[PDB]
């Protein structure tokens, strides 16, 4: 079997598409990407990730940005049965539309889970075992591990403290700032220098 | 190897089961399914599931359900090692004994665990991330992301917010009732509708 | 591909090293062994399982312990880009240093993770779904489903019960004592018994 394919005809998807992957994009042999996916350069995926646009497509994952071990990525119909686009379930960064945006710098650790309708900023760290769905997570945020974000908007520059789950607008807007101080300021910053040089690492290996 | 297999000869277990698994159904070759296991009709196993019927047995998965990407189904002891049966550990399902047993039209989202002994309803959902163990979820129900029933039983048609822990029968009595204008009220069907479908797109890519 | 393999050429890791593992211990073809770890004697990796030990090093799994389905093992980095030790990235345990250190006859349960740095003494169960980062968990302890433990030490014989997100050392020092009536208190003894048999059963199949 091929770990990287083109996803199923069905009544939604006309037309297969495969993942259209930089050659500097690192994919273990033990992840699994299928379907209508974009990855950026310099990108690590690791073992157990499942990256499945098959349903609600596309899934962007931009440059030097990671998929950890066990990561899944997996979205809502964006188009129904009659061939009509299903703008609810449809998110929109920079003037295009997708299922699933991650952004460039963005860490996804291990275990979490990002499902679509969902966008994620720039610089953000989701955290191990985090969840993000039906939602939009600015730019230079933090979910610490076991956190969620569910039907909501995470302004720039916020994070979400281990164990809480976001499932109002109302919570969102009071999230706490990053600041120089707070434990998690400098975190993703390493994580995507790692797995930058484990892409590269791990591309001098296959 | 194969990802399709049988488990392993133990004290508990003199002769080994190889699964049985509808010609319909299908299972992603990055998905493991070990052991004493039925996998009904029209059944999606999506990449990185494991179904591992080899301590706790026997697991079923009834018609139409989907078992998506990183589920575990697992379970403990049946038998012990005088050949003895657990029976604290053994659910009872239209006069059948079962390890584990997810009913028809049933989803397992993404990254979600049913360890036995446990029994899922027809027509629930089981959201992203959620976890069952030693409860008997009723059917027309929904577990949202991050919820956890442990220890007891979900009455039929009732839900469990996002991120809320249920180990007890007082609270699971009091859960909230699915209505019409519940936010997840269609979720369950909509889902087995596209899971049935990229179980047929998937079988004729094999 | 091999799914037992040597951790690729970094800047922090000049020269690769491959796994060390008993030939008592049983790695499913579908878990995923990367790097400088050590697995002892007895023990069962199963399915979708990532050890990985790439960037924190090294990652150590003591006799008769159990890795299930889906359980991530990773570490922070634990020398920095001029060849620095970082200390505080790394755990001390009888003498020796490791970035993650798992002791002997510990289970580490379905989707669960630990996260160097990190320890987890003799005899513990880290339940389904749970989490440990920066963290070591004494001896004889328990972390029921969906428990976590963050930047903390537990002391020996306590539970962590489930759902709970435990991040302060105050928090930790009041955890509740394992007592013969508690209902974990015989869960780790019967799954490593398990475990154990199953590991020696899996090896008779490949
Ligand atoms: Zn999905
Ligand atoms: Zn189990
Ligand atoms: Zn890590």
């Amino acid at each position: 079997f091929s770990n990287i394919r083109e996803n199923p005809v069905t009544p939604w998807n006309p037309e297969p598409s495969a993942p259209v992957i930089d050659p500097t994009a690192y994919i273990d042999p033990q992840a699994s990407v299928i379907g209508e996916v974009t990855i950026g350069a310099n990108v690590m995926v690791s073992p157990m990730a499942s990256i499945r646009s098959d349903e609600g497509m596309p899934i962007f994952v931009g440059d030097r940005s990671n998929v950890q071990d066990g990561v899944v990525l997996h979205a809502l119909e964006t188009i129904n049965e009659e061939g009509e686009p299903i703008e609810d379930n449809i998110v929109e960064v920079d003037g295009k539309e997708y299922a699933v945006y991650i952004g460039n710098n963005v860490s996804l650790a291990h275990q979490s889970q990002v499902h679509g309708p969902a966008a994620v900023g720039d610089d953000t760290f989701i955290g191990m075992q985090a969840f993000v769905f039906k939602s939009k997570v600015g730019n230079n945020c933090v979910l610490e591990p076991r956190s969620a974000a569910i039907g909501v908007t995470i302004p720039d520059g916020r994070y979400i403290p281990a164990g809480m789950v976001v499932t109002s607008q109302a919570e969102a807007d009071k999230l706490p700032e990053v600041t120089d101080d707070y434990a998690y300021s400098h975190t993703n910053e390493a994580v995507v220098y790692v797995n930058v040089h484990l892409a590269e690492g791990y591309k001098e290996t296959s």
